[PDB]
RNA sequence: GCCU
């Protein structure tokens, strides 16, 4: 999977722990990117909370762009 | 595992 962008900031629109995925709104493009639980760095469960600010890379998965290496902004 |  190709890295599209790096160190992108965004706000978690929602993340459902039951389905194991959610969406993050990129602050730079205002577009939603898919985020799966496996793509989140640990100590985060592998989860993020609604409305929180996260930093992440954007990569090209099988069904389009998605987040990777998702953490807090520090 | 693409709108809860």
């Amino acid at each position: 999977k190709k890295v599209i962008a790096t160190k992108v900031l965004g706000t978690v629109k929602w993340f459902n722990v039951r389905n194991g995925y959610g969406f993050i709104n990129r602050n730079d493009t205002k577009e939603d990117v898919f985020v799966h639980q496996t793509a989140i760095k640990k100590n985060n469960l592998r989860s993020v909370g609604d409305g929180e600010t996260v930093e992440f890379d954007v990569v090209e998965g099988e069904k389009g762009a998605e987040a990777a290496n998702v953490t807090g902004p520090g």
